[PDB]
Parts: structure tokens; sequence; C-alpha cells
């Protein structure tokens, strides 16, 4: 019977337990090159048959919206990732690279030639939100430039190339970052997408871009090496949809149809959910609604389902035991608990995490120096 600590066949891959390292931007990849700090970071968190998803990784120079995040669009970057991947594999881990384009959630200082960030729209993120700049101050999100149709196809090509480069680096697969108000979410969410062309309006039009990406990377490296992450009900950086339930089901129906058409299943669907507790962990109304949404989306998707967002040991156990999810990803707890899988198995205390060093750049401090049990 399925439990949080029981084995799982994720299509092509075999896992020994259901605890997953959620993708986490940490900003230690100085000048976008994966390095020895990242090697130790992922090695520390690796387990035999444990699934790891990397931090968001740039698919292009226009992809960036944080400092010192890794890319996978140059040979030098690929060579850096090889070292990370080899170390993870030496521990028996399965590791996917998350492909990340931030869209309008960026700033001129992050853009080639100081160009405007690109998006579905010309509308900027509101002043209620601010962006961390490379000089450790916070700045204003600028007006983005809306992509023309041919430019969207160029971004699809960037994802395709990024996927091929990931496989060259030895990654087991990739995850399409389609969540949290970044580029693809800027097209899906009717709170952001005000386009009047073939990429705006209907759910069909709004889902077109992300489906083109899924189709392209599946063609390049195989459906069974492709995972997709979405967050229809998370509002981060003004990324709301008027009907998250329908948006989620629209994406899922299209994934199901693509799988049926091509004759194989994607590696997984990965959905993050909002929480309504003070600290954003665990459970307290909106809670019950969100919980049912997640069960509805799980039930509608044909294949492996990863849940994420505020899961605890008890909630992770329940999720797998009751069939609500096949795999459970952990973000913040994995920051401060390199041996999180062991700690969960032993019901050991979890180290507190320090948010002040989430996005600083030191290879050791607040990055690789959280203690393991051993
Ligand atoms: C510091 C930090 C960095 C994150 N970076 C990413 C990222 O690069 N890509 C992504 O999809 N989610 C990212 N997330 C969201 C997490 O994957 C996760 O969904 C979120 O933290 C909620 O899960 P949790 O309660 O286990 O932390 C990040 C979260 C935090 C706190
Ligand atoms: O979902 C992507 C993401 C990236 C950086 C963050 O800090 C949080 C989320």
């Amino acid at each position: 019977k399925p439990t949080l600590f029981s084995a799982y066949k994720m299509g092509k891959f075999n896992l020994s337990h259901r605890v997953v390292l959620a993708p986490l931007t940490r900003c230690r990849a100085i000048n976008a090159i994966p390095n020895e700090a990242l090697v130790e970071y992922y090695r520390q968190r690796s387990t035999a048959g444990g699934f790891l998803i990397t931090e968001g990784t740039m698919i292009s120079p226009s992809s960036a919206g944080f400092p010192h995040v890794p890319g996978i669009f140059t040979k030098e970057q690929v060579e850096g990732w090889k070292k990370v991947v080899d170390a993870a594999h030496k521990e028996g881990a399965v590791i996917f690279c998350q492909l990340w384009h931030v869209g309008r959630a960026s700033h001129q200082v992050y853009q080639p030639g100081g160009a405007a960030p690109i998006s579905s729209t010309s509308k900027p993120i509101s002043k209620k939100w601010e962006i961390l700049l490379p000089d450790a101050t916070y700045g204003t999100y600028p007006e983005p430039r809306p992509l023309a149709a041919n430019e969207i196809l160029e971004v699809v090509e960037d994802y395709r190339v990024a996927a091929i480069n990931a496989i060259e680096a030895g990654f087991d697969g990739i995850e399409i970052h389609g969540a949290h108000g970044y580029l693809l979410d800027q097209f899906m969410k009717d709170g952001i997408n005000d386009r009047t062309d073939e990429y705006g309006g209907s759910l069909e039009n709004r889902c077109k871009f992300i489906l083109q990406v899924v189709q392209a990377v599946s063609a390049a490296i195989g459906t069974d090496r492709v995972g997709i992450r979405i967050s229809p009900a998370i509002d981060h950086t003004d990324a709301m949809d008027s009907d998250p339930r329908s948006l989620g089901l629209a994406v899922i129906e299209r994934l199901n149809k693509l799988q049926f058409k091509l004759g194989s299943r994607l590696a997984y669907l990965h959905v993050t959910q909002p929480r309504y507790t003070a600290d954003g962990h665990g459970q307290t109304g909106s809670e019950e609604e969100v919980a049912q949404l997640m069960k509805t989306w799980r039930g509608a998707y044909v294949g492996t389902f990863i849940c994420c967002g505020g899961y605890t040991r008890e909630l992770g156990l329940q999720a797998v035991a009751q069939g609500d999810a096949d795999l459970v990803a952990f973000g913040r707890y994995f920051v401060s608990n390199p041996d999180l899988v062991l700690r969960l198995k032993l019901n050991a205390p979890l180290n507190r995490y320090d948010r002040a060093t989430f996005y600083t750049h030191d290879p050791v401090v607040g990055y690789t120096d959280y203690p393991s049990l051993d």
C-alpha cells in the first residue's frame, strides 16, 4: 500500500519514497554557472531513489528575475550542471531541472542591454510587490513588453533547447515552470492576460503557449522526461484567475489529450496550493475549498501527481495514504533540513529555516551549513 515512505514507479524512473525536493531559488549560482556550492547543496539532500527538482534555471538571457540564478543555455552552464548531476546520481537520486522564464517579473538590470522584460501584456506587476535587485535593495517592477506571436515561438524554441541541454548535462528530465505568476502563468491567468489575439481570451487561447512548450520539450527529450508545474489558485505578484478550478481543469484536459494523442504519459503534473495559516505551513474554509480543488485536479489528471505548498509530515502522510497525491514536495523545510527524508522517517525535529539567507549568495552561510542529524 502507498505511504509517504513507500516506493513508486514514476514512469521511466523508480523512486524509493515519495518525499520530493521542491524547486527553490537560492541565488548561489554566481554569474549563472552551477558550481561546487550547488554540488554540495543537492548532494546533501540526495537519497537513494529520492526525487530532486532543481531551483528555477534560466532558458535564455531574458529569463532572469533574480541574481546569481543558474542557466542552462550555454556550454559553460551545462558543464557546471554535469558536476551537480553526477554527484546526485552517485547518491542514487533522480533529478529534474526546472526550466524557468520569469516574464514580466523582472527589471531592466536583469535584462540584456537593459531591455524591458517581456510578457503576455504591457501591464506591470503592481507596486504592492517589489523585486530584489542585484545590489540587495528592492526595486519597482517595470512595464513589460508584450510578445508578438513570432516571439512567443522563439521562447518555445528556447525551452526546447534548454531541455536538450538538460539531457546533455545528464539530468533525468525537466520540469516546466508554469506557476507563480511567471511567464507562462502570465498567459494562463485572465487576471494578467489582456491579449486580443490567438493567445488571449478563451481558455483554449490562454493555454496555447504552455501547451506549445510541453509539446516541444516532449518532442525533444520524450514525454516521460517532462514534468509540468502550475498553480491556478496562487495569487503571487498579481497573478489571479477569475476561475482557478476551470483554469486548472483546462490545463489538465489538454495534458490528458496530448498524452492520449502521443501514446505516453508525462513524468508528472505538479501543483502548488496556497495556505491560510500564519506561517504558511499546514492547516488552520478557504482551506477546505483549496483542499477539494486539489483533489478534483488530481482526480481529473491521468498520471502522476505531485502536491506542494505548506505540507507537513502529517499532511504529507495523509496525502499519499488517502490517494490525494503520489508524491509530496517540500520547499522551505528542505532549505534547513538537508536530510529531510531521514528526519521525516524518524519523526525527528525539523531545523528552523532562516529566510534572511534564502537569497543571499554565500556558498556556505545559510546554504550548505544547516546540520544533518549525522
Ligand atoms: C526561497 C524559495 C525559493 C523558491 N523557488 C522556487 C522556484 O525556483 N521554482 C518554483 O517552482 N517554486 C519555488 N518556490 C516555491 C516552492 O517550490 C514551494 O512550492 C513553496 O515554498 C511552498 O512549499 P513549502 O511550504 O514546502 O515551502 C520557492 C520557495 C521559496 C520559499
Ligand atoms: O515559483 C518560483 C519561485 C521563484 C522564486 C521564489 O522566491 C519563489 C517562487
